[PDB]
RNA sequence: AGUCGCUGGGUAUAGACCCGAAACCGGGCGAUCUAUCCAUGAGCAGGUUGAAGGUUAGGUAACACUGACUGGAGGACCG
């Protein structure tokens, strides 16, 4: 992913605060990559060791979504349905 | 003492006392039956079975894969 790509996702999913922590700043970091991939692995069939990293991405994107519904819902159901996931 | 007739018995060559093969060769006739092919036609009551596919609901990062609704394949099944 590039630079600029992402400052527009930050400038975007802000929370009104100038700051990247916050799981909406980073569960849709994640999301906007596993997009671009999709289609290096449909032209690369035989890549195992970089199969290997898509998945630490999904497996780490469902525990900050479980974190974000430990905590609020109404922050919750407003970043699935603004990301169609689930 | 031989020669040319005539009438008889033989012999040679021609179907050669009469009847009787299976086959062989040469010009034709035939695919209105039957054996394949070609062009143009029509014939097969009824009653079962249920493939692929598709739709949608779940499902998966995605493809997997599941269910339901449809669907109408076969040198398929009874008759
Ligand atoms: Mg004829
Ligand atoms: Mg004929």
């Amino acid at each position: 992913l590039s630079v600029e790509e992402k400052a527009q996702i930050v400038n975007e999913y802000k929370q009104a605060e100038g700051d990247t922590g916050s799981p909406e700043v980073q569960v849709a970091l994640l999301s906007a990559n596993i997009n671009k991939l999709q289609d290096h692995f449909k032209a690369n069939g035989k890549d195992h060791h970089s199969r290997r990293g898509l998945i630490r991405m999904v497996n780490q994107r469902r525990k900050l979504l479980d974190y974000l519904k430990g905590k609020d819902v109404s922050r919750y159901t407003a970043l699935i349905g603004r990301l169609g996931l689930r």
